[PDB]
């Protein structure tokens, strides 16, 4: 019984002419975006952060890893396991962005800056699943049947994200999941680095530090949006705002626990990975990153829109940092995950 | 340097109207195709078939995996991990099903058979990647780093498989894929249990049985098809033909080998893996498998089509079996896959 989408399937919102602006934007595209991909020759890969299994110290590597592995809590792995299962969903998100209207790559070879980017992104993504789940295997600390069985539920559960085939509303959202696998990330590797484990830090930051590039050229294709249409960006950004940012991962189901993304979510919050005071802090930031509050030339429509916008983040700041009930009072609950060992909410 | 296509980049070639047998094939699809899909709780998990790193006896377990693989040489290696490759480029195959017409997921989640199957199939073959993933990591005969390096070109490099977003030509492109993997994966498990090594042998028979399922059920699509548009099915088997039935990884590059993809192929024909004979006994049993040969009430250049398809099989046949030098004659050479250690072409 994996989790359903509650909402009614809405595609291509966005008006069939302005994908010519896409089109239009095609070398402006190669120029200031594909920029930010890191050529392969230059890229680290899963095996610099892994022991060598081609070398005399490969055994005396797993096992050091394991000594600090039991040094390191269920808690965290908790987070650390759900943090991998949304990086081995991929082909997802490049299904995703392969919906967007004037961006998509038509034909899976397209010479197009977008489907270059696409192509390019997604073989970077790749490698964040490799070597977190090579790590987690040789850990011994969690149940990888249950990790496996939980990500094929995934895969075939898909996401919908609510961005109705429109480049607009896709990037607003690529811009934000991309800070929000940053600050998660960049928080389990600053924890990790407590816990003992600089090994397990490294790994984690030098994934941190490939999803602030994806971040950085995806603010910059908003940025241009705003200035070729302000209004209907603004609307766009908007719309995503009153929808609210799904998290990709939150279908998730490990074929026991019907509101596992939320259990997850409850785990990382505690452990301060990924706190609901954070989707506020994206917020504002990419408000005033893209300057929407410095807007001008808006009808009333994207007037309302644009103050929506700029007075949404403090209002969900209030709404979002009072949490008491489950915070200090949160039960004890077991994670197939961990062997259905358990961990606080 | 990576390999682009050399073909000009068509698209939709379907006539648009033909779109709506789908809609309608929607309920047949959830009858007959949508069977063959095994649920996620009556599947075998990776962890099925390695080493356990919550048992006692992770450590033998591992110590007798890197034994047995010493006693498997290079040239298998080299073919098993251009299987491993092609398998994690994974995010391109469910991208390639998605650019189909009739058939693609516009959500990320749409309750439509097709989309079902889409995201279904890909979750079920992400394990094969995962399984032979870790087994040739902790083999130790293999340089993770190149071959890490090989699959982020292949996903970037993408591929087109020339079906110009017809699900006629899509699943006639998939049929014969399926039965590919199917063979050489049930090759290299034949030959691993004669190199001693039975575990391996359950490895790859384990994956060319989810291959078979696959290829039944996307048979059965092409043959419903058969019965509706007659005509249309004839051309367009004839029309992937002509144009050739590219293999997927046939752009792989490791940063340097040019002709990656034809010294790897090389060695699985000589290894017969996957030889050039088995390219046309694919065809052979599609031909008898659809019955091609049978359809009557064919128009003019139907008739022309289903006649080339019927006689192309065993001209290549003929056309492939003249080859002394290609194995017979071949020169060694290094793969950076193997650390540069050199294989017989
Ligand atoms: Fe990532
Ligand atoms: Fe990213
Ligand atoms: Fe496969
Ligand atoms: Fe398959």
């Amino acid at each position: 019984m994996p989790p359903r989408e509650v909402h009614v399937q809405v595609t291509h919102s966005m008006p069939p002419q302005k994908i010519e602006i896409f089109k239009s934007l095609d070398n402006w595209a190669e120029e200031n975006i594909l920029v930010h991909l890191k050529p392969v020759e230059k890229c680290w890969q899963p095996q610099d952060f892994l022991p060598d299994p081609a070398s005399d110290g490969f055994d005396e590597q797993v096992r050091e890893l394991r000594e600090r592995a039991k040094e390191i809590p269920d808690d965290y792995f908790v987070v650390l396991v759900g943090d991998m299962i949304t990086e081995e969903a991929l082909p997802t998100y490049q299904t995703m962005l392969n919906t967007l209207d004037g961006v998509r790559d038509e034909t899976g070879a397209s010479p197009t800056s977008w489907a270059i980017w696409t192509r390019a992104w997604t073989a970077e993504e790749n490698r964040h699943g490799d070597l977190l789940n090579k790590y987690l295997y040789l850990s011994g600390r969690v149940d990888m049947r249950q990790i496996e069985k939980t990500i094929q539920y995934l895969i075939g559960s898909g996401m919908d994200p609510r961005t109705e085939n429109s480049p607009y509303l896709g990037f607003i959202y690529t811009s934000f999941q991309e800070r929000a696998t940053f600050i998660s990330h960049g928080n389990t590797a600053r924890q990790a680095k407590e816990h003992g484990d600089i090994k397990l830090a490294q790994i984690c930051g030098t994934i941190a530090a490939d999803e602030k590039r994806h971040e950085t050229a995806y603010t910059k294709i908003v940025e241009k949006l705003f200035e070729i249409d302000p209004d209907g960006t603004v609307l766009a950004f908007a719309d995503m705002m009153r929808k609210k940012i799904s998290m990709p991962a939150h279908l998730m189901y490990d074929g026991r626990d019907d509101n596992l993304f939320d259990h997850f979510s409850a785990v990382a919050q505690r452990l301060g990975v990924y706190t609901a005071k954070d989707y506020a802090d994206i917020l504002e930031f990419l408000v005033g990153r893209w300057k929407v509050d410095k807007l001008t030339g808006l009808s009333a429509e994207g007037q309302k829109a644009q103050d929506y916008v700029c007075r949404l983040p403090p209002r969900i700041r209030r709404l979002e940092e009072r949490a008491q009930g489950r915070a200090k009072e949160a039960p004890t609950m077991p994670f197939s995950w961990i062997f259905d060992r358990q961990v606080k909410l």
